């Protein structure tokens, strides 16, 4: 064979994808697997044998493309007609099977269309959510106990969340929770009644279109209500599904549930945030066997507030409680603004900080008798490396092992991990900068037993192909650094001009230079179009302590935009890059920022693309928006939410090209947002390319992908030539 | 001296000025000046006043006036607020010119979708809330005359989307009797029809769905009842129905128009759902029931063999003096639209007009003459010629007013007659600078110039503009009419590229003899670029052969008859058959996309703005005309082939530019969205625009913008 370079079809297609092994552990020596002609494999560690459990013909019976283990073997949950709705939320048909008998449970079958459905964390109990309210099944076979009554479409949701909470809250498509033994079950009740609703046509395959109407809070919109209830599974009809006491601090004014953690079978841990989402509540309820109610003492709610900024990242990190299930393990900021592990028993103040330093903790994967497994940034400076590291719990002289630092160190410095139950054994999945492999390790001795998925496929098909080199430097200018990945063109020479294409995101919480394997669009411009790719983090992206997080709170759309500027002066006196021929492309909050540095007026972009662009901080959800900017009124941030907006640098766009994409049937970031930017470059007199895709939902997905990467290609080659 | 600019165009540099007289009486006419007075002029007498002082029309902000009959009163219309293509809401102001202060008391409400006065006297009728109410005198209290009107369902006075777009093209739906005896009105129901939605982003946080109440091929259509009140004593007997013809109400039906005789006598017309055939009812009062009686002897039936009943409309009559014969314009044995005139029946219906040419319009059927416009001059399809011929004189008259006006100048007219034709106005197009003239109704002579157009004349002098040419090709047993536009100092020998621009709709005539200074006047006169606009099959006045040929068959005619220009212009020599290119918008976007998507390697580049892409999602009263029901028994097969997202990978070698505007109520957005999506599917690239919140029009800055996109897609394409 002969050295090619990538091609736009190869990654369409997808031809250089990789494999990833997490194994489904149902005990602490077994898991589950799907083998290559689809059957259902137990693996033993231990013993080292493994047996199907399920079969090809038991799942192409019923068409089946998931399924679900009970916690006492008895049945297996068969998932089929899978129907996309949202980013997480689906629908779809579900079938028990019986193993012990051989056969399918016949009799008080389960309704269709199933919005989520579960086992209890131990024997054959049954929950599920079936038109937006919720049923319990003692036995799989049993006639359901309906626990709701008041689930209607679009407006009150029992079990699962609303379009909101999905998104930008819970990032998951269930709103219940098992207790630890069953005895339990807790869930959520959104009531999106009053909501202002977004509508958007969908054109679809008829005569006519049809609205699209979704409950939708828009910044400084009504918000949804949430009521959190426990029932006892064992006799729900006695006293009924009980309503968990919000702390009086949180009531006081507009909240959000953060999330539920489940102690033990009679303790419930609750988080609650506050709609002006810089201070949040831990609360912790005990049951009691005089009212047969959840108390929540206020010596049992542990604030966590942020002068600075925002409470947490992304989201509100989660407690990991101890073998005691009164003291727990928490990442929060420190003294000096790095968010650290916590060690909390009694109260906050008496808080013993784990881990310290300037890196950053991100998060704990399991507390046990004692060890302590996390991930962090901490191995040679890198904050775009994840490392898994073992510390000690109650041992006299502590310890501390980086498991993953040279378990593979120039292959693989960006892991996650998945524990056995107990964590007897664990799972580490390298996701680069190498080609990705997952590894099996004994969770005593930390030593790999085997190679779970190596990827040698993707190694023998990338053995002719002429990849790119990717460097993660770092620029130091005016107190602030900034990381940034480069991607060279193969045979790269220092003396020649390349043009620059820079990939933005630059959104609050993010990090876009990590450490991680990936053969993209970008990887391709750089492989066969010879361009340097470059993608930078500044002020705004987390991982680097609170100054470089909040240095945007309340001013969106301003620092972002100066880091992507600071860098590409610093790239151009660097020699290799032709000022003339400089580009910058973005999607979702990258559309934002891209848009925003293109009409700069430093003359530096030459052209730039916004896929699906924010803008203004007035068309997003008010979860996200708020978070970060604060609220849009004369007395609090109205004047940045005005100032902030993309329409107002319209006349900045009359020397440049511009390239505005978006799908109509976004439900994330509405059609609306790219509506509004064309109207005012109408106005303005500014001319620019356009592209709409119709009936596509926020990401593109399909034959629209396709066209979108060909479609930037094409306006990215007459940009650069 | 120097090239026409974009800006020119954009701007209006070149645009003409155009006087038609506001007729108050047979020798007056109503004008409003420069300092926006509203002087009164007389012919007879040739002295001028102001009636309606600039001070008062600016203490209501008004744009409009309406001057009552009896002059006793003037309506101040202002606050206008556009809704579709003719309707519109405002607030009205009566003024008592006789009193010198404007009507204190029973105030008009606010806003009004319909208002006017009767033929004599100060009564008025309007329409609001979708009801009609009757005012006897200015300030008196109203009598409501219908109370079911509820918006976007029941119409009264006013007429509903459809109706106002494809049937009646016009914002009213109310007819006073001669002497305002009677006040005939038609009553819309949308209650079942399903609706378009669409999103209108607007200036708030949130946008909002705008539902309009639409009929796409082969849905449920609005339901239709004509009713007739007596304007003295509505509380009497009140609103009566008129009979629906037995034959029209068979089936599903349309009102094409309402025609008063006399204060005793009215002449409807019907349509059947399936447009081949048309009924020309005559009503007459009845004092002994106080209804109208139509009897089956007063049914002049009018159907087509061959294709669709009339052009785009059903040609209405025009009666006699004696009030019981009219002159109506149809096909003749040969094929030819040309002036009948209908005493007892249809069958004994005598011929006026005769040839391979057509009557186009009946201006005025006078005691003694018939002023009606034709193509006969010249035998020149796009031309416009009015003509005047005697009746009831026992040796005829036939004279073209017209024809040598101003021969070289012009050739395309229009004409306004005042009350009782003692006076018309001449309106010249055409090919020269517009001009309108003042005849004398009697001799036809010219009495003074209305509107020379010096200014334009004046400013176009330096201004090297592009030659125009109408000359036609034979090709086949078919002849195409095409106008060329050539640029300044055009050589036959060199090598041009050429933009086609196409329309193409049956009923349409896109090579006429006007005067125009548009887009692409500049890409001839500054870009070097041929133009050529061409009429093949469908387009309309020259006969039915021509006519019907796409009936039933849409997409498919139109589109080979551009072909067949492209070939014979390249065989010209002059054109480079490397840069050739065709744009369209509308209709004209249906046939651009379908003649690039034609695989025939003419076209280079295509650009297609608002283009319909099935006929599954056009209105059903024009697309049902022409080609019928989309049904197995009917012509399904064809409204499935005629499709442009079946000619979705035809799109891969060509360049196509998509523009479509998401607030368009008419050609809605879904058929730019469907082809995009076929694109998609196909893997096939294009180049696309949208226009948020515009009409079908994309009126204001977005045209602006609209012709500078598409200024730069052609340059490039022809680089
Ligand atoms: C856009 O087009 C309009 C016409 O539709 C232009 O308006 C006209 O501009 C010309 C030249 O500036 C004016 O002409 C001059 O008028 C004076 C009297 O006011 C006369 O003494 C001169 O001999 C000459 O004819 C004209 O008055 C003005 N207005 C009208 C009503 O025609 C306009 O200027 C164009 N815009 C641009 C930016 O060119
Ligand atoms: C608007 C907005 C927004 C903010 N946002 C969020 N949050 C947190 C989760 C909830 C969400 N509502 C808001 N997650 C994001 C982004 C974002 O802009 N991009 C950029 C991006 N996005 C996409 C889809 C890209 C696709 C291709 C290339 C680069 C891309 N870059 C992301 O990748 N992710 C994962
Ligand atoms: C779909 C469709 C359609 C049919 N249609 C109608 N009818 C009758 C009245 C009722 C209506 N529903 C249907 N009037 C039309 C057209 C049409 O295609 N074009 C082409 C065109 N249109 C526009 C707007 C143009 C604009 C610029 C250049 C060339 C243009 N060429 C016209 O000009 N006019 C005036
Ligand atoms: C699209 O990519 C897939 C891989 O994701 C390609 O399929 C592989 O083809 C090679 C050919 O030697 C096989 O050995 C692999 O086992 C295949 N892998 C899978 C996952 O099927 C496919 O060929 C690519 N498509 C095209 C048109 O090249
Ligand atoms: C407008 O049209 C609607 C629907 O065609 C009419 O409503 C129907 O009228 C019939 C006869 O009275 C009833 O039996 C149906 O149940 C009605 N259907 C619906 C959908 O309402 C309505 O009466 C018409 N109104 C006018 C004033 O003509
Ligand atoms: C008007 O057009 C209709 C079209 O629907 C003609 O109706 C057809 O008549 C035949 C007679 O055998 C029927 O079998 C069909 O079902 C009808 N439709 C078609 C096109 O198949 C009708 O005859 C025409 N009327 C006139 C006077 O020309
Ligand atoms: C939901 O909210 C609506 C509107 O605010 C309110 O009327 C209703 O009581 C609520 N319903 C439930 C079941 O919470
Ligand atoms: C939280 O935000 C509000 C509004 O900006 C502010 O007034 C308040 O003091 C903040 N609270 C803390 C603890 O930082
Ligand atoms: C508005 O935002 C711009 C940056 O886009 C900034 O330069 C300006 O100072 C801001 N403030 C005001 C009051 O305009
Ligand atoms: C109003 O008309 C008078 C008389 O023609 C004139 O003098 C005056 O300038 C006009 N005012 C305006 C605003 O045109």
């Amino acid at each position: 064979n002969t050295m090619r370079a990538l091609t736009l079809k190869d990654i369409l297609n997808g031809t250089f994808s990789y494999k990833t092994f997490f194994p489904n552990w149902i005990s602490g020596q077994e898991y589950l697997h799907q083998s290559a002609d689809n059957n259902i494999v137990l693996y033993n560690i231990e013993t080292g044998q493994s047996y199907t459990i399920l079969s090809n013909r038991t799942m192409k019976s019923v068409n089946a493309s998931n399924y679900g283990l009970s916690p006492d073997r008895q049945f297996v949950y068969l998932e089929s007609d899978y129907s996309k709705l949202w980013r997480y939320s689906y629908t779809a048909t579900y079938y028990i099977y019986d193993l012990s008998n051989g056969e399918f449970v016949r009799g008080n079958e389960l309704p269709r269309p199933i919005q989520y459905l579960c086992w209890s964390p131990v024997g054959s109990k049954l929950a599920y959510v079936y038109q937006n309210n919720i049923y319990l099944k003692q036995r799989p076979g049993d006639p359901p106990f309906q626990i709701t009554f008041n689930g209607r479409e679009n407006k009150i949701f029992n079990g699962i969340p609303d379009w909101v909470y999905e998104e930008e809250m819970l990032a998951t498509k269930y709103a219940l929770w098992w207790s630890p033994n069953g005895k339990f079950l807790a869930y959520a009740e959104f009531n999106d009644t009053d909501i202002p609703v977004i509508a958007y046509s969908y054109y679809g395959d008829e005569q006519y279109p049809r609205t699209i109407n979704i409950p939708y809070p828009k910044a400084g919109a009504k918000n949804p209500v949430v009521r959190i209830f426990i029932i006892d599974t064992t006799y729900p009809a006695y006293v009924g599904p009980q309503e968990v006491p919000v702390p009086a601090m949180i009531a006081s004014s507009d909240y959000y549930f953060s999330w539920l953690t489940w102690v033990t079978d009679e303790r419930v841990c609750l988080q609650w945030l506050k709609r002006v989402q810089n201070v949040s509540v831990l609360s912790i309820c005990d049951f009691r066997e005089d009212w047969q109610t959840w108390d929540c003492p206020k010596t049992q709610e542990h604030i966590e507030e942020s002068r600075t900024g925002w409470a947490g990242g992304f989201f509100v990190s989660t407690p990991v409680f101890s073998y005691d299930a009164i003291s727990y393990y928490k990442i929060f900021s420190d003294k000096d603004g790095y968010k650290h592990i916590h060690y909390i028993k009694d109260t906050v103040e008496n808080a013993i900080q784990i881990t310290s330093g300037k890196w950053e903790a991100i998060n704990i994967f399991r507390v046990t008798q004692d060890s302590l497994f996390y991930s962090s940034n901490e191995f040679e400076e890198y904050p775009g490396r994840r490392n898994i590291y073992r510390i000690s719990i109650g041992s006299y002289p502590p310890s501390k092992k980086c498991v993953t630092c040279h378990l593979r160190k120039e292959r693989c410095q960006y892991y996650t991990a998945s524990f056995s139950d107990y964590a007897k054994y664990y799972a580490l999945v390298c996701y680069g900068p190498g080609i990705p492999i997952s590894t099996l390790h004994d969770g005593r001795t930390d030593q790999e037993i085997k190679i779970l998925e190596e990827n040698k496929e993707l190694e023998n098909a990338l053995k002719n192909i002429q990849l790119p080199k990717e460097e993660i430097k770092k620029l130091e200018v005016d107190e602030i650094t900034l990381w940034y990945k480069m991607i060279l063109p193969p045979q790269f020479d220092r003396s020649k001009k390349y043009p620059l294409l820079i990939q933005v995101y630059g959104g609050p919480c993010s990090q876009s230079v990590r450490s991680v394997f990936a053969v993209n669009w970008i990887s391709y411009l750089a492989s066969k179009e010879g361009m340097v790719i470059a993608l930078v983090d500044g002020r705004g992206t987390a991982f680097q302590g609170d100054k470089l997080l909040y240095a945007v709170y309340r001013k969106l759309g301003v620092y972002e935009v100066e880091d992507q500027i600071t860098a590409v002066r610093k790239f151009i006196e660097m020699g290799f890059i032709d000022e003339k021929r400089i580009a910058i492309w973005g999607w979702s909050y990258g559309g934002y920022v891209s848009s925003l540095a293109l009409a700069s007026g430093t003359g530096l972009f030459k052209c730039g693309i916004a896929v699906a662009p924010v803008s203004s901080w007035e068309y997003y959800a008010s979860v996200y928006t708020e978070r970060f900017m604060g609220l849009p009124t004369k007395d609090d941030n109205l004047e940045h939410y005005k100032n902030s907006t993309v329409m107002a640098r319209a006349e900045y766009f009359r020397n440049v090209d511009y390239l505005l994409i978006h799908g109509t049937a976004d439900d994330n970031v509405h059609f609306q947002n790219s509506a509004q930017i064309a109207k005012a470059l109408v106005n303005a007199q500014v001319d620019f390319q356009a592209m709409w895709y119709s009936d596509q939902n926020h990401g593109l997905s399909g034959l629209s992908t396709n066209h979108l990467y060909t479609h930037m290609t094409h306006f990215l080659k007459q940009c650069f030539s």
